[PDB]
């Protein structure tokens, strides 16, 4: 891939030059030890002259000016030898600021792009979109920043260290201090940024329902943290909760509710490498609450955990997707709206649940489509027609070309708040409606063609008068929510073109949607051409025997 292997480049080229700082290390530590060892030769050739002020001159006469010698150029040596120790020092923490700012750069690229392009496919997914996928890549990448990190980390200790033993003043501390500075600021980032939630936990949570999530550390296996497995602590909190515990506001345990075995410990997976706490059998226990349906809520999960040094320890904190809490799950129909609106058009880098009061009309067209293909569970979608029609029941319009549409907003209040034109009910009530009754138990059908739906009772007219005397289509109704209606031809006295009362899934429970258009007579093609018996033959019941009328085998009718 495009940026995928400009990534590798940009890793290896980062392992071959902490490498040449590695080697220059090892070497500077030699240079060092011999000049301490050459420094004591020099003290030595002092003591040698007293032991030498003993005998004659006739023996000192070669002596002291031998001992001369020696003395000067070792000292000369050590004087030069003593810049080039300084020279090299600064060679290596230049070279040590030059790998940590391009591996700046190289953490940028995994953390705040191909990191949160993941976290945008796992925020959509819940509306119904692709999904996001295993978390392999980003894991590969983020052990590379924790073990190169790691390795230059080590390499400036080492650093440090032969400083002390050997001071040498001048650029060198401050330099120094600079790169210290930086490699904290990076593994800092490196580790609050990788733990996160792999497995979301449901988004619209019904109370008292043993319910899942799994946080993944990226940087568990390439880092000193498996080994001691940290304890994992989630906790249900409010939409403010969350705006203050961002901005560093909070008050100690501050949160919202009980989670049943709400902690878990994370497990480390060899082959895999990953480091992993998957919560199996969290439960919501009871909650708080200062519309109830449009209440935005998060798992709150945390751990705290040293990594390496008993110095270095790091508190994590990640949040989940916003959930909203239900508690008779009557009312999940109006909390998949607010998710719905959530998921599809939060703002990147948003403020705790930070959604826009109107959307563009083809924006929030996305967003339906991708949860009516998801829920239906078909690959038949909302046609450029559909879509037509929906605009048009939504801003109470009568054109018929979707460009019209464009550059319409849909506020929060229009798509679920206000009712419509003339209804009991907001546009997501009956879009959701919809979406339900085919769900339920029309999903084949509506997968087969066999009901064309999102038309108007005119749109139907104007398609089956120009048809034999028992073509008929399948409507949504706008009257009854979750309400499919037939519209059919049979020319008699007055009236010629017929709409039946619609069925609601009250109806479906007693006899079929099939069982029902075959039981009717009239019906006998539907629309445009097929033959009835042709699109609902499947699912027509074949009337089994009963075992009280006595019949030992299964017979049919
Ligand atoms: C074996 N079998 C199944 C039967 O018994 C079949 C007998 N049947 C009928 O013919 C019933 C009996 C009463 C009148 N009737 C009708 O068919 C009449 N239709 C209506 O009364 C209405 C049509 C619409 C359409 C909309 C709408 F288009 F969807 P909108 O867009 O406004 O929402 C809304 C309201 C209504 S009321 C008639 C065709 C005009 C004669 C009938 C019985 C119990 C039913 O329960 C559900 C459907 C249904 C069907």
């Amino acid at each position: 891939s495009q940026k995928h292997l400009q990534i590798n480049q940009t890793f290896e080229e980062l392992r071959l030059v902490t490498q040449d700082t590695e080697n220059e290390l090892k070497k500077l530590q030699q240079t060092q030890e011999y000049f301490i060892i050459q420094y004591q030769e020099s003290l030595r050739i002092q003591a040698q002259f007293a032991q030498l002020a003993q005998l004659s001159p006739q023996e000192r006469l070669s002596r002291e000016t031998a001992l001369q010698q020696k003395q000067v150029s070792l000292e000369a040596w050590l004087q030069r030898e003593a810049q080039t120790l300084q020279q090299y020092r600064v060679e290596l923490a230049e070279k040590h600021q030059k790998t940590l700012q391009l591996l700046r750069k190289q953490q940028t690229i995994i953390l705040d792009d191909e990191l949160i392009q993941w976290k945008r496919r796992q925020q959509l997914a819940g509306n119904g979109g692709p999904p996001e996928g295993s978390l392999d890549v980003l894991q590969s990448w983020c052990e590379k920043l924790a073990e190169i990190i790691w390795q230059n980390r080590q390499q400036i200790r080492r650093a440090e260290h032969l400083c002390q033993q050997l001071p040498i003043p001048g650029p060198v501390e401050e330099m120094l201090a600079e790169v210290n500075a930086t490699i904290t600021d990076i593994i800092s980032a490196l580790v609050t940024s990788t733990f996160i939630i792999e497995k979301q936990p449901p988004q619209v949570l019904k109370t008292q329902t043993k319910f899942a999530a799994t946080v993944r550390l990226l940087v568990g296996g390439k880092l000193n943290v498996h080994m001691n497995p940290p304890q994992v602590k989630a906790t249900i909190i409010s939409e403010q909760q969350a705006k203050s515990l961002l901005k560093n506001e909070n008050t100690r345990n501050e949160c919202s509710g009980e989670i049943l075995n709400n902690c878990c410990v994370m497990e480390y997976h060899q082959a895999t490498g990953t480091l992993s706490a998957h919560f199996r059998n969290m439960s919501l226990k009871r909650i708080k609450r200062a519309s109830v349906t449009e209440e935005k809520f998060t798992v709150l999960f945390e751990s705290q955990f040293s990594v390496g040094s008993n110095e270095l320890v790091f508190q994590v904190k990640t949040l989940s997707l916003p959930v909203v809490v239900i508690v008779h799950g009557s009312q999940d129909h109006n909390a998949t709206a607010t998710v719905l609106w959530d998921n599809a058009f939060a703002e990147p880098g948003r403020v705790p649940f930070a959604v826009p009061d109107k959307v563009l009309w083809p924006q929030l067209c996305e967003a339906l489509n991708m949860k009516f293909k998801a829920e239906v569970q078909s690959n038949r979608g909302l046609t450029k027609e559909n879509l037509v029609f929906l605009a048009q029941k939504l801003f109470n319009n009568s054109s018929s070309h979707l460009e019209d549409y464009s550059g319409l907003s849909v506020s929060w209040s229009q798509f679920n708040r206000e009712n419509l034109p003339g209804w009991n009910y907001t546009f997501w009530q009956w879009f959701d409606g919809v979406m339900e009754v085919l769900k339920k138990h029309h999903k084949p059908h509506w997968n087969d063609g066999a009901i064309l739906g999102f038309v108007n009772k005119q749109q139907a007219h104007d398609l089956l008068i120009n048809k034999p005397d028992g073509t008929f289509l399948l409507r949504f109704s706008d009257s009854e929510i979750g309400g499919i209606t037939i519209a059919w031809k049979f020319d008699s006295p007055e009236r010629n073109l017929w709409n039946l009362k619609p069925f609601t899934t009250r109806d479906f429970s007693i006899r079929s949607l099939a069982d029902r258009l075959g039981d009717l007579s009239y019906l006998i093609y539907v629309f445009p051409d097929r033959p009835k018996d042709e699109v609902f033959s499947k699912y027509y019941t074949p009337v089994l025997a009963k075992a009280v009328d006595g019949y030992v085998k299964p017979q049919i009718k």
